[PDB]
């Protein structure tokens, strides 16, 4: 119960275009007060598969969202499918689909819901990973706490690159960032 | 009580001082995963000088720093640029009652950090990172931390920041980096 | 589970790129579980790439530390690191007696599968840049790599490289942190 992930297979278990159109890899183990979080993405088929921008000149981002409830339930309108999203049993996940996790989803005093009031920066963290692991082929991920409607909290991973790619398949190298726990 | 973490609170209250009293909030979590500290910072400038930069206004207006010094104890001392009052082990999304005596265990190690000496100094005591101004991806601004490099103090953490491009009103508060280092113990 | 597998934080030269003991390579493991909170930096003291000059040299331009592990996640003597000094923590040095069983440290398999006729993902893969001499104009990559090495049941290898011209640089490191999937 320290870790909810997806199994790091390649099985697709994320919707971002099309149905299973790519394998979301996340792993947020719990430090305490903050979650450390590893992500990477291998998109399999559909629009963001292979990117050529100069056939398609505005594909040039993408997002995929977790939304919670109250418990850090996963909600079924998240792009990650529910059924890949659990804690972590030897290298795969446990049986019954879990009930809490509040202990795992971006605190909300440092990360609050849209309102009237300012909004801060603090809630964003940017990495680049790179597009088959080569050098020049960068691209940003923004990771983006609890800026989602519809539910408790939320985790979103905007995908976005500058340089004009042709025939570049999209799958990445790994990223690490943390943020403050709810509890 | 949480005696994992040192943190500065993750409220917007500010509690440090850069170029005059309580003109930022510096959030800062400190949380101890044994021998490596895992650290999580971001700074909002709420008034003064470094608020809203203007650089066609004032050219030489290029880089801050900000310190947190320690004595043997890892109490914080108050001449860092941090305020004492709310800088201390979690509680809730608050702080335990009582001020820390000892936190040695969340201090930066003099032997992979040493102080500054006739010995050769190396660069393995700073982390540099990238962060961005008001989260927008074309204003980068670099936060560059050090370990154990300044005097009248048995530890310090100081963050300096600082920016390459000419920024015209634009607001200092980024986004947020996370980092780590070796525990003293 | 909660310990630190370390090469000790001294400066004492414990790795060799180019000629014996001509670096030191400090790194840093800490389990949180089923990550691995990595920490790194690199200091050559002599060799090859101690001093850079791209001048005079312009095709010296990278170089790979790696180390091996068996099926025990024991440091294998084949790699650059030298196994003297990578063991688990003890104050400011290391336990007394030479590890036997590091599976918990090691990258996980399926995540970072060993090198097979399987498409290569690239998540195997985690790029940082660090600072040469701390100086903010003096970039270079690390790039970290799990498993991708034969002859052993996992690896993890630093390459280190650089496309700047530099002149007369003296091959020494700010600190990079990262973190991997473990084994178990
Ligand atoms: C990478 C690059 O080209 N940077 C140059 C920049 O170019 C602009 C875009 O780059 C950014 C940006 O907007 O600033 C870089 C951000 O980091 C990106 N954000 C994120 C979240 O990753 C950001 C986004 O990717 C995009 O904005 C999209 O949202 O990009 C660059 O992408 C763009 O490139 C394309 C464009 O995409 C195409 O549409 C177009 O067809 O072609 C352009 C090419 O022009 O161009 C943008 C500019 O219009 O521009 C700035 C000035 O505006 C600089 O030139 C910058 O390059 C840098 O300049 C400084 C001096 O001014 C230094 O030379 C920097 O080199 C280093 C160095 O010394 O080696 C790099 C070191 O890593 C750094 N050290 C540290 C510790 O960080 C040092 C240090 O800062 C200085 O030495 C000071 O001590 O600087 C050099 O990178
Ligand atoms: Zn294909
Ligand atoms: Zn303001
Ligand atoms: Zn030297």
């Amino acid at each position: 119960t320290r870790t909810l992930w997806t199994t790091p297979d390649t099985s697709p278990n994320c919707t971002i275009a099309q149905d299973k159109d790519s394998k979301l890899t996340l792993v947020l183990t719990k430090c305490g007060s903050q979650i450390l979080a590893n992500v990477s993405l291998i998109v399999v088929a559909g629009k963001y598969h292979i990117i050529n921008n100069k056939t398609n000149p505005k594909i040039k981002s993408f997002t995929i969202k977790l939304l919670f409830n109250k418990n850090g339930v996963l909600l079924d309108n998240s792009n990650l499918g529910k059924a890949y999203w659990n804690f972590r049993s030897g290298n795969s996940n446990v049986s019954t689909a879990y009930e809490k996790a509040i202990g795992f989803m971006p605190n909300l005093v440092a990360y609050p819901k849209p309102s009237n009031s300012k909004k801060y920066a603090r809630d964003i963290v940017y990495g680049t990973i790179y597009l088959g692991g080569k050098p020049d082929q960068p691209a940003v991920i923004k990771t983006t706490f609890n800026q989602e409607t519809g539910c408790e909290y939320s985790i979103t991973f905007n995908f976005s690159w500058s340089k004009t790619y042709e025939n570049v398949e999209f799958e990445t190298t790994s990223f690490t960032f943390s943020y403050i726990a709810q509890e």
